């Protein structure tokens, strides 16, 4: 049974049973609380096929996260179209006093990403191989604000798995993109630690669909998934920071047409 | 609808069939899988498991002890350092002695969850976290052991517990009851009806010496879940006492000893 069927099943469930609800913008959503799906990474890559997912943006934004940048210019000029302490800065300089987008951060804060990599290497049985990220807007809001998302990695025999917990997920636009991003991150980490990719498990608290996305998703629901493509890494790479876009090749990606979602 | 306990029994079976033999922090083996989730309705029933007798008195008593923020082993019987309770009520405050005065120190995560449900029922950040105390001196900014996310839908309150690892034999049935209980308490305080308790795990493991007891537990048919009654209108989370709670129609199979 095709992994994408979980995603399509979840969309349908929210359309049928979702509760109408308002969020921080004046846009309506349908909402359900608590979801989980498991995508195999073993000889395949969960880049969704019921619509064309913008792979180049996934790869480029992730590399941008990884180099710890807080500058929109470094991502725009790659063709994906000062951001403050965004996810990337938190991954590489967790808990450091944020200055400018070109200040010197070398070895300040906790490098959560290198720490995940080091722990996989020093204790593959460790149940604490965890990275967290905060929505930057929460940071001045209150003392000790809760994280927006966390990733827990797990080594089982020679396979590396990842579970992403997000306190809320945009099922229409954000989720397919994130399935791809964190599956890619798992491939990168597995590669660097000499492990094979296992599963990506995606878990949500608030799983919502925007009202203006209902019609496109209803049509997406009538399309049959095609076998997932493969991700090939073209070069032995030894450090997370050494990966570049050209090291990656998606092979056999055969998707249905792009669906625009506002 | 199918019985909620069948999720737990299915998960036990799955770990026995497909789980990987591993080793945890101690010299005891486990069978283990990564990533699990179950959803237990709290609507006119309470998910206290029936395929074995769960020690309800200990669930209730330990939870009240967590809630009053105590770090004293004696107060529960019948100094642990900054255990789960202290973190719930005094998050981030420098822990010292157990008889020390912790008033207005740290963040009261529990009261904050209660206040947020009251000030913004749509908020997606109604979250509290707890750390294994042993991790605290191990490294800088260690990750949490567990998190609870609460969610108001119309007038129902739901809770999702994420634990980075769970003992499926001993710890899970007990935690299902504790966090379902906590949701009932918070729902009561905030004028809401309990909704769902969602239990999500990273490492879900069974200790090797529990395999035989669980295999036997797997042969037992769940009986309908009991109800939980709260016996008086209670105003604040700190005012609940053991005698305010009454489990009704608990009809379980016999105690299974595990350890
Ligand atoms: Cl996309
Ligand atoms: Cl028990
Ligand atoms: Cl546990």
């Amino acid at each position: 049974p095709h992994g994408e069927l979980q995603y399509l099943g979840q969309i349908q469930h929210i359309l049928r049973c979702g509760v109408r609800k308002d969020d921080r913008t004046g846009t309506g959503t349908l909402s359900v609380f608590g979801m989980q799906a498991r995508y195999s990474l073993r000889d395949e890559f969960p880049l969704l096929t019921t619509k064309r997912v913008f792979w180049k943006g996934v790869l480029e934004e992730l590399l941008w996260f990884i180099k710890g940048s807080t500058n929109a210019k470094e991502l725009s000029s790659k063709g994906v179209k000062d951001l403050g302490p965004v996810y990337g800065f938190q991954w590489r300089h967790f808990g450091a006093e944020y200055r400018d987008m070109e200040s010197d951060y070398s070895g300040q804060g906790v490098d959560q990403l290198q720490r995940v990599i080091d722990t996989i290497k020093t204790n593959p049985d460790d149940r604490r191989i965890i990275m967290c990220a905060w929505n930057p807007r929460d940071l001045p809001l209150m003392a000790l604000p809760p994280c927006h998302a966390l990733c827990q990695f797990c080594v089982v025999n020679s396979e590396l798995s990842c579970q992403l917990y997000q306190r809320s997920g945009d099922m229409g636009l954000g989720v397919p993109f994130n399935i791809a991003s964190y599956a890619l991150l798992t491939y990168m980490i597995a590669h660097i630690t000499g492990l094979k990719p296992g599963d990506f498990i995606h878990t949500l608290g608030d799983a919502h669909i925007y009202l203006n996305h209902i019609e496109p998703l209803k049509i997406q629901l009538q399309r049959e998934p095609r076998p997932f493509p493969k991700l090939r890494i073209l070069r032995k790479v030894e450090k997370i920071d050494d990966f570049k876009a050209e090291d990656f090749q998606i092979e056999g990606y055969n998707p249905h047409p792009t669906i625009k979602m506002e």
